């Protein structure tokens, strides 16, 4: 598997459920990356040399996901649940030094971030998500159209062990699948091959997908619970925050994203971006560019 | 290799313009089609078709594409495999036995083919029976994260191929076998006969018997919704006399009251709830058997 980040080192960061992997470069304020589904901390192989040189870029697996320890679930999905991922990761910056850190995150990593941001808030100087809309909110789009769209949201939350089943038939086929469909083109030409591999193996482990399913039905569940208590209760996300999305992605299919992230979060910019799903690798420059300009002032 | 579970019924090859309909044939009287649906055969009638064999003439159909029936070409559009047009190749079929106006019941997808051809075709129908369906129109619009995750495979199946078909090559056999027992009110597969699951099995591991299953279902995502659609809004109703069942435990009563439902489809419906989950014939067969003869005779 390729080094992506050269000149980045490598963590391991013991948590209280599990190790979390992270490439570590930079210098300055910290920054956290989180990836989403299906892929790993490498999709930021194209925008984090840019933020090292104005920040200490932490870029994190996942709980369960990439290299980092995969927790065992239980029937309520607890480790993979974004309120549970996020405390993890606090737990791990904090092993870092960093109580108070910058955050972006991409499509689950972004679900754990801005969970990240409700339920903990003073741990977050500026958090960006990219190409999400909360997901209370997905399912409160789920419609006809979107849940074709999203199909893969009430698909991989099935039970066990369905998903999975169906999933081992052929995992190449079905991470192939998930990171062309989601991209401008609809193939894999954006993605560098060295990532798509990071990813294609990361999604060959059983374990890894079982997790990824896991995650999935934390979404269905769990994290939606969790989403409508603060929706319900009027929390909005304090820390001023970035939503960057795909012109062509999934957020922007839900509904208009910046309209969503102003019920969210009251100090909320947001941006598209020409790009399909995967903004970092899609339009690393302009990502690159919108998350340097935004942690930096 | 595969039981005959209609001891005394003939087997016929019934040609249509769009391929040959298999049936199981038994019983004199007035006659009265019966129509599986997913993923099943027409097997799932072995155990109430014998006692509508005393009253009528009991034709038991694999659907187009289904079971021994032939696989018509799919298209873009799915068309073949529209309600509307396998009601119109299964009116077809009963044409070629002289059967232009009969009784129909039908269970799943073949229920969805017969309140279309209900609604296409009312004068080919003395009664119609439907069997744990809302219509399809109402299962899109009630779409909503609930619904989203117990009706999954409507929009995972609706999936441009070849995700679905590659997805379920995964593991044939368990999906469905798991689609199944979740179905039922047991949740495991002792509702069944061992044979009819065989049979289920068997047409379920046929990789071209799948696509039809999810050209089945994108039909039902696209054009059986449209065609839908324009009966709800030209408040086109069945006038043909209709009895809904629905299993208790079934998907029907999930997204809402199915006689209330089916009352804004139908000017002269009665429904009864039979205790069961989704495959009433097989779960509740004396049940089932006696609420369609008390009906349709």
């Amino acid at each position: 598997l390729a080094d992506l980040f050269p000149g980045f080192g490598s963590e391991w960061i013991n948590t209280s459920s599990g190790r979390i992997f992270a490439r570590v470069g930079g210098d300055g304020p910290p920054l956290l990356l989180l990836h989403g589904f299906p892929q790993t901390h490498v999709m930021w192989h194209r925008v984090a040399p840019k933020l090292a040189e104005r920040f200490k870029v932490i870029v994190a697996d996942l709980p369960g996901y990439g290299w980092s320890d995969m927790p065992e679930s239980d029937e309520q999905h607890t480790p993979y649940t974004k309120r549970a991922m996020a405390k993890q990761l606090i737990e791990a910056m904090e092993q870092l030094g960093h109580v108070h850190f910058a955050l972006a995150g991409h499509d689950r990593g972004a679900r754990v971030s801005y969970r990240l941001a409700l339920d903990s808030p003073g741990r977050l100087s500026k958090l960006a998500v990219l190409d999400i809309l909360p997901t209370y909110e997905y399912w409160q789009r789920m419609n006809r159209a979107y849940a074709l769209k999203i199909y893969h949201w009430s698909f991989l939350a099935q039970p066990a062990p369905l998903p999975e089943n169906l999933l081992g038939g052929d995992p190449d086929f079905y991470v192939k699948a998930k990171l062309a469909s989601w991209t401008r083109a609809g193939d894999l030409s954006a993605f560098d091959p060295r990532a798509v591999e990071h990813y294609r193996i990361a999604f060959a482990d059983p374990m890894r997908r079982h997790v990824m399913c896991e995650d999935y039905r934390a979404g269905a569940y769990a994290d939606f619970e969790h989403d409508k208590i603060d929706v319900e209760a009027g929390n909005k996300i304090p820390v001023p925050m970035l939503a960057l999305w795909g012109a062509s992605g999934i957020a922007q299919s839900a509904a208009t994203p910046l309209d969503v992230w102003r019920k969210w979060a009251s100090d909320v910019q947001g941006a598209p971006i020409e790009s399909g799903h995967f903004l970092p690798e899609e339009a690393p420059d302009q990502t690159a560019e919108a998350l340097v300009r935004f942690f930096s002032a």
